[PDB]
């Protein structure tokens, strides 16, 4: 029939989409390899969560949820398998999480049947994203994200002042969640996320009260509640980091130190401009910065400088394998997710030896005519 | 002679540019058709509005008046060929309407000789922009548009605010326009649209105060003032019609009720971003809504992305054949037109059973899991 | 594992090759439209076909029969379905028979999952080649191919020399073939084709007699056979001749059986002629009466169709060969044709735009005065028109 | 209506081909420029040669005679425009001829509306084919082409035997074409052409004599000619030999007349080989004196031009042929060269860096180690110079 | 200076071409991975070779000496190096022998600064092909070709009969060659190859006898000759036979020199086949057994290798040839091939897989039914597999 041979054309066409193969970019600076395809896309969700099969109710087989984005993925290693932690966002407008999961880490990527069930806390959210994931030593896979709510302060007809809390859920399979109290704190927080070690016997919160990116001790992850709060990496004025920055995925332990991956954001004509950058912190204390490589780790290139929210990236996700092979998941744009793939030892180097930013054109000036200097010796 | 070949070559370029026939996407959702081509473009103004074409006035043959963008145009069925009244924006940013007409309603639109001349009301206008026309059963043609002029109330150096009236307009041959009173109105009005069928033996017009898209009945359209207004289709937080909304071309009657096309506008960090979204009101009682799909219906894809004003879907436009066929011109970021094709039966089947939206990432989840079991169902 | 997911992902490019829709190319003549993509290809044949999918005994998933080529397609329109009868090329260099079907005409051709399985007559072959069916009144399906063997009497060392039969099988159910005698014939015959109706209460043959070369073979011949199931020519005509420097020159034959229409039988052959590259093949059309199906009644000038683009090159480049077309009831055409020996392709058009191309192409006037003095006409019609 | 919307499109669609603007390819040796597209193929013929565009008659909007390719094309400067002498080749698998313009000479080429009248020699011709033109200093546009004729005397059956004749006719406008008697020649002539000045106060061909099969035929001759208007070869001499394992092995011929320069007179030919895949023609050029046309003064090695890329493939590919090229008052050289017997390229030079590449391109010495020894030469020049 | 900037940036080109990274083809048969690029190309040839890149004698910076292919290269692992011995194909038509070393073998393909200086033998030839290169257990690297002369007696006028000798030099770095006799011989011999250790203490060789026309060639033989210095051939023994309705009708040969397995010395070789379009080669693989390398052991059925996309056009169309891969320590292969006697490409496998493939691909039945019975076992146990 003409109605099974269009959702065979349907499925068959996913398949081939799911499992193509990606190639690396073969253009590139030397620190991450760039892919030629993005891991995820809307078009990556299920045929069934868009489309209703049955020809007695979907006769013109049209699509009943339409999916808009995938993007601001958790990730974690999982079983012999890499995991994303998605965050979908429907035609509806409203984002959910969802696993997805790949045998390779850059491709064949594909969700679970089911995406997450999460249950609320006591006051209901309207939208969830940017789920963090970590497996935390006391046994837990903790995932810390936004919680977003309209502003019960709001004047009458404005319809988009906002609140948001720092949700905790915490799962042993990544099926059952159980969501713990939302984080309670005088300041509102956002690009929340849990360091995988406890630190004088206590949970240890990266956090951005609305100074830049923050560490809080948390004694009760069941009742959590940030009191003294230090700054770790702060905003600095001409940067990519001026308006704006937050913790990406929980830091990679090194035998350097912790590696970190951030954003920084900044305004310019066009309007909020985000890209990706690097720090490191002591493994004595991880709230003293031992890196601060100059600039940006990756700014949007090509396709990924288009989408919903154009000229933006953002990671909440990458995985390290015990070989050192790292596995970073970004956003481009708010409407897709892509990988790029690098290794500790190369992000430890590009860390370590990427000059600090003098802030200012004379000493941006001076530090690249060190370097040309140093080149046409070496040329000569 | 150089210049008589030259311009030979302009015409010949143009006249394949016009011909160039549409293309249907073959990837879609089941509900709309996009096409491979924009149906206009500031390309297919005519030769002879552009350029001086007398070698003794222009021996260069460069372009007197540029054409910038040709964009959110109303539609009508005419004599058997379907009709763009297009908003075309010079290089001197000024718009004006000019009708553009196809045998086949997807390609070979091409514009009349002269655009439109458009008498002043009492006080001039600087910009006019965005036709809807209706055929109303009164037997005249109207086109409802924005009138829109500098803010005398504005501090000195700012040259910016504006203010727009709905500027009223009607024709029987759409070359002949009587330029009725501008809208008169407590509250500053866009997107104004005329109902096609007297209410209570009134006119009745969609409305946008500046709650949502309104409805307000008015006695005589040659003083033409609103009363009483009552609001159809609500905003709401954290749905694609959270700032703004506002009607398209007046709906389409159905057997189900009338099928309404419009925009909502949500505010990002790129600026506003607009996508088209549906709804039905009764046949009964048109201020009644019947059908509140969730989501949007159509959102920027691919080339739609960018322009003037990228992240945007626009469209005051559509026509609906006695076969049911539906022709859907829309614009993509202020710049292009496009066509999309659907049928009466497919957009009333697509806004009954496309659930409504519950408000919140539970609700959402709880609509999808419900899809995904009747599938996997299914497929066993 | 790996090796069940290189399995998997095998299976689902080939559904995704096999499912793809084809397009039609816009630019053509008005004539025929031909499409996007071919409708088969050695890489349509199933996975199952060319792999062994047991990881036990093919741990690399290797190609254990490589398919080299698609082509030469008999056709018939099959219980609803649009139906090509597929010679089949293997890498190892022989053709076989395999049957797919499309629910269209146009795409989604697959293979049914067993090729054909055909019976050798007395005298086995080594190649067999170029089906053109036949759903005769008498209630079979004939198949009508070519027989090839080795010529045994060569000189030591000639591996190349071959004699060839037509080869005569009928079935009714496209699975079970009977093979019955091959015809016999006092000149060798090639792109022999049943007639689909009785003449003179006798089945009728389209015939290519030659004597190896070509040589003296007139042309495509007709021949009155009493008995199908021991052929044997005596008399025949020949009905459509070559003719020095035209598209048919060194060689024709008749394709797939005419299409009956309103004005007469409706013929599809190809033509052969020598250039500095080789041979090169292509197709062409003429009619016949219906009161008398060996009278030529229309004769259009030249070729219907000769290779394009892709089409230019394969195996055997500068080649179109025709063996297969459906007619629907509606008067729609699917033209189905190899070309280069290597993949099949369609093109539509309809019973009277095909007519329509036949009696008013002008005949070939047969040189190049002949030829200026038709275009003129046709000019000089065009730019008083055109004023 | 549909139906001249159909039209409306047809037309607009061939204006916009006809009038795409050329580009050249930067890629290239420093000799030549090849250009992104051919100047002429059969779609550029004119869309009222191809369809009646009467809906009465033509209903369907179909071609009414085909055109397949426009090649082997003659040239000349004419009245300030670029003018081609094409060999157009119709479905019908004559050739004729008809005239193309262009204001510039890369592009914008433009059939005149009506083709080439031309009459007839006492026996009639069937094919005629590769016209060179020469206006000659007697006054007279000259065309020297290929009109061939069936061999009666064949073996039955064969309708590909044929015989050819050097066709003379001559004109002032390219539309009133006299027709001058068939050369009188004891072997066959092909490739002949007629150089622009009198010589000892005669006229001089360029000649191509062979046995049929090349056989005993030298290369590229020479004849004088008293009267022509009636031609007849004595004695011819040979100017270019074939020479084995060079690109002009098996077969030689000139192309469009020669170039006066003031180092002497600039030829440009084909030769042949025979491959595995058939014959393969590629151009070549050579000089000759200007006190004495006869004697060659420059042979540079190997090929000039050979195909590149989609010149690769057509009706008969692995080929290019020129018989036509114009050269300006300011040396700028524009080169028609069709490719594979189907379409028509241009290439641009100068007279100077053509003079350059014959003089300074070394000649064959005839065998692998001469070649390395050449090539080992300027190695060692360059790797000094690179130092 | 602009002529600065012009050399400046040719010099630039090549070095972008030349260090281009080669990526798989990630559609393959699971046997051979092909690559997207060439792995040469006349392109690839130094500017130095081709262009005069001085100003006072070159001031248009033309080529000098045009470059047209590189094609049928030997090969062999050097000090590290993955080389090619290339046959270069000039303008002229003459082939020279140029090395060409990667240092990864799929990619950055460089020409040494000069090409081979190759001493004439007695008789000096006019052509030098496809040479093979052997490690052999005595010491020196052998180069075997052809080398092919004029056909002196031959009817006046042709210039296209020739001869050919196994030509026979060795070397010690790849750069000094002596010149031993060329290979005496009864038959005409063509694609020589010498195997690599000694067998009865006596020099092997794969030879190709053929009248002159295969004639009654048998195949590809195995020679045994006491004294490499003065090669004579004997007793010659068919090892791998040509047969009727295969991909090696019409002719076969040796391709590099055997690669030693555990299970056997792994073959590439190329078969011919005629078809309407010229003679079509492509590459098969047999084995022979480690105690008898006379003696066949693997026979997978059809072709290896075929012409696929670019491969299918060139000078030569219709073409795959190979006399050379390279094996590396680790079982990985680098097979390459030549397509269309125009490029080199390359393809990779390994030991493993190639022996699998010579293993477990069926033999060729030699008729229709016995390839549809082959194919239809290993689909009936797929679909059981499957269910
Ligand atoms: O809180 P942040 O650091 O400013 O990030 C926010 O903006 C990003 C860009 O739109 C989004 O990608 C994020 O989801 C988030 O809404
Ligand atoms: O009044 P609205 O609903 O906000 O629409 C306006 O913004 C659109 C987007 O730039 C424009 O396309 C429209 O022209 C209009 O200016
Ligand atoms: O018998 P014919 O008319 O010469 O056709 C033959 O040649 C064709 C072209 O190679 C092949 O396609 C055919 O299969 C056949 O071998
Ligand atoms: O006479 P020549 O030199 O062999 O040239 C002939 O062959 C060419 C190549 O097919 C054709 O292009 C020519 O038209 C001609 O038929
Ligand atoms: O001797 P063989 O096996 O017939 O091979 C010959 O033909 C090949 C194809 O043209 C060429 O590639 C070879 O160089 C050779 O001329």
């Amino acid at each position: 029939s003409l109605f099974n041979d269009k959702v065979a054309k349907l499925l068959a066409g996913h398949e081939a989409l799911l499992m193509r193969k990606n190639e690396p970019v073969e253009e590139g600076n030397g620190v991450i390899t760039r892919y030629r395809y993005p891991v995820l896309t809307a078009a990556h969700t299920p045929v069934f969560w868009r489309y209703d099969l049955n020809e007695e109710t979907n006769p013109f087989l049209m699509e009943r949820i339409g999916m808009n984005a995938t993007l601001n993925a958790g990730a974690i290693k999982w079983d012999g398998k890499y995991l994303m932690l998605v965050r979908v966002e429907g035609a509806d407008r409203k984002s959910f999480f969802a696993v997805a999961e790949s045998p390779n880490g850059i491709d064949n990527f594909r969700f679970w049947e089911y995406p997450v069930t999460l249950p609320e806390d006591v006051v209901p959210a309207t939208n969830v994203y940017d789920m963090r994931l970590t497996a935390h030593e006391d046994g837990w896979i903790y995932g810390i994200f936004c919680a977003e709510r309209h502003d019960d302060n709001a004047p009458i007809g404005d319809l988009s002042s906002a609140t948001a809390t720092a949700g905790i859920a915490r799962t042993k399979d990544l099926k059952n969640w159980e969501r713990l109290p939302d984080l309670k704190t005088k300041s509102q927080q956002r690009n929340v996320v849990l360091h995988p070690e406890f630190v004088d016997g206590k949970y240890a919160l990266y956090t951005r009260p609305q100074g830049g990116i923050g560490w809080a001790l948390i004694d009760d992850i069941t009742h959590a509640e940030v009191g003294e709060e230090k700054i770790i990496d702060k905003r600095y004025y001409h940067t990519i980091k001026e308006v704006k920055n937050g913790e990406g995925p929980h830091p990679i332990k090194t035998p350097q130190g912790w590696l970190h991956l951030a954003h920084g954001v900044r305004n310019c004509a066009a309007g909020l401009r985000y890209v990706l950058y690097m720090y490191m912190t002591s493994l004595d204390d991880p709230t003293r910065l031992i890196a601060s490589p100059a600039g940006y780790f990756m700014a949007p290139v090509g396709e990924e400088r288009i989408g919903d929210v154009s000229n933006v990236l953002f990671s909440n996700g990458w995985i390290a394998d015990d070989d050192g092979k790292v596995f970073i998941y970004y956003a481009s744009s708010d409407t897709r997710m892509h990988v790029a793939t690098s290794t500790i030892e190369r992000l430890v180097d590009y860390c370590l030896h990427t000059p600090q930013d003098g802030f200012s054109s004379s000493a941006s000036v001076e530090i690249l005519k060190n370097l040309i200097e140093r080149n046409l010796r070496l040329m000569k």
